[PDB]
């Protein structure tokens, strides 16, 4: 039967691009005969200008009622002025993962045959390649730990975070890294700071007890300074890395800038039932926003993330991705993959979801 | 009258770039007529096996009588079996800044004029250079926050450290950053978290504040996974960066393997009364340890931050700078600063502690 799919595109290049991803997702609908209903709710920029806030509750139940979200972008520079705590990004994504407890998000980066020159390490270094899988949690750690706030006056005003980990909200992210890696290189880096923070010691512990179930997988441990290092001599070394939430946050951002084309990196963002929200890995991009100029493959690979994971249409989502493979090595690139004695060689955004589309129907 | 330097050289390498750091030392003593006395303690891996701890009383009660601390590097295999809580760089460094109120950390760092090939950023960025002067809070945030640890059995085991700071630590940091960066190009950037954590939004606040002492100094506030990214792209644009304690930890070991370099780095980590620990920046490289092999740039160079900035001797910190470049400009390198086909024309640890000590006796 049906799958119902919420649609959150918001801000910036988010709605150009979501267009393209919906184009895409027509041609599979129709090769794989898949019946998906498609509604559109505000969130983010767009959402607060419309309706005095990030995340109205007409889209909060919107999404209550699909089997996924597919996410665009939001913010950009007119809501910036806000205080960062009443403002678009956080204020979308926070509830969303808190309300769906979307505790694992996956965050793959890989250099593409023949665009390792983009990337912003030497070429020695980038020509040997790299994949990574980082596997960050979500909903644990001090995004959301109590208590948080503030008290006191003056000189003596203090504010405080709690970062809280239990054993079960760490073996269950852990396990699902080890399974990644089974199905990749088999080795998972897990990153802490276990020699200053009680969590990093917990967390050190369990991933060790998880570890007894994958004999066939190594496992190494890293602390979170020095693998900001060792990503920039050995990204070639490193397969499934593990982390808490704020270290994910930082060192996903870091490999996928390694990467040099984040207008191909794409993010889910799953819980233990399969929903997710899938979304491009980069910003809303607002002064590019409507010249057809922004690279729609993170979205389409959104799309295709969003099949395989919550649909659980593998030949769907591969097809994507092989489309997606044909556009690269077709020529197909847009203006910030080009060096810019290329850049007359630039497709449009209209280009890149025609040609990707065609190809699924073509039969890739 | 006369200054007392504890010399704590530790594990590994520490003892063999030590001497070269004393022989460059004694130069100084005899050019400028400074009267220093030196006494060597135990501390870390040697202190473990000599004392039975990484910090024994009497190094500490040493260091109480001390105008300063010239340390050397600490850890190594043998001891990294032991529990990472129990465990020598942790186990002294984290109570030595606690003890002695060492708030600031200064790391310095620099891509030198014609080692530009070394760093891992493609050649076009590293051709532009940089100069990055990272301060980081030292003893606040969540290294010693309470309540920290852990409580529960089994699945609901969980684990809690605090994350805490005050205006009065926020202020006292944020000007030491400021005067730096009006002596330098003017540019503070603070790192922060603000859209989540309680504690950067009263650090984004506070440095706000005092901000309004320096209206000669650019301000501009950054999240701290941006900033692992921009670090790639146009780290030429940074010039101080403001961190608290953990993210300080993170971004300078980023920007220390951007140099390529890091046999040329080194630390100074001071409370206000002047006193300090001076450190290089790297590990204890325990595998070349007792080889010749070692660079004690990074080692020379701590000896005059604490010539600088504890015992407040300018011309004698300058001169050593001068000899240290004097040396790299003439070809005297060690061989991790060659590419290994030039790798025969390395010099050892002795003859580079030769070089510059002779560099300052001659006037440099
Ligand atoms: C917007 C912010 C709250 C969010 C996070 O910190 O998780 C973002 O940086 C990310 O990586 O998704
Ligand atoms: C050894 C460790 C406690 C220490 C820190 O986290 O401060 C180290 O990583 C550093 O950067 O000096
Ligand atoms: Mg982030
Ligand atoms: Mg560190």
């Amino acid at each position: 039967s049906s799958y119902q799919i919420a649609v959150l595109a918001g801000d910036g290049i988010g709605p150009e691009v979501m267009a393209e991803a919906r184009k895409v997702l027509k041609a599979v609908e129709a090769r794989f005969g898949l019946n998906i209903e498609y509604t559109e709710y505000d969130v983010g920029g767009i959402a607060i200008d419309n309706h005095g806030c990030p995340l109205p509750e007409a889209t909060l139940k919107g999404c209550e009622a699909a089997d996924a979200i597919l996410f665009g972008s939001v913010g950009g520079p007119k809501w910036e002025k806000l205080p960062p705590n009443e403002q678009p990004e956080r204020g979308a994504l926070l509830p969303l993962r808190g309300h769906f407890e979307l505790f694992c998000n996956l965050r793959p980066a890989k250099l593409h045959d023949g665009l390792e020159h983009m990337s912003p390490l030497r070429s020695d270094i980038s020509a040997r390649g790299f994949d990574v899988l980082c596997v960050r949690e979500l909903t644990g750690g001090i995004y959301f730990g109590k208590p948080k706030g503030r008290q006191g006056e003056g000189e003596s005003e203090e504010a405080f975070d709690t970062m809280r980990y239990s054993r079960r909200e760490i073996s269950r992210i852990a396990r699902i890294a080890f399974e990644a890696a089974r199905g990749r290189r088999k080795k998972v880096t897990s990153v802490d700071k276990a020699n200053v923070l009680a969590c990093s010691v917990l967390w050190r512990q369990v991933v060790e007890e998880v570890a007894v179930d994958f004999p066939d997988v190594e496992l190494e441990h890293i602390y979170i300074d020095n693998a900001t290092m060792q990503l920039l001599r050995r990204p070639d070394e490193f397969d499934v890395m593990l982390c808490s939430n704020l270290f994910g946050d930082i060192l996903s951002d870091e490999i996928a800038m390694l990467t040099g084309s984040m207008g191909l990196l794409s993010s889910a963002s799953m819980n233990s039932t399969g929903f997710g929200l899938f979304e491009p890995a980069g910003g809303s991009a607002p002064d590019i926003a409507g010249k057809g100029i922004a690279n729609p493959i993170a979205q389409i690979l959104s799309a295709a993330l969003m099949l395989r994971h919550s649909l659980k249409q593998e030949e769907a989502a591969s097809a994507i991705e092989r489309a997606v493979t044909k556009a690269l090595n077709s020529g197909y690139l847009t203006g910030e993959l080009l060096s810019s004695d290329q850049r007359h060689k630039a497709k449009t955004t209209v280009q890149m979801g025609d040609f990707i589309a065609d190809a699924v129907k073509a039969g890739v």
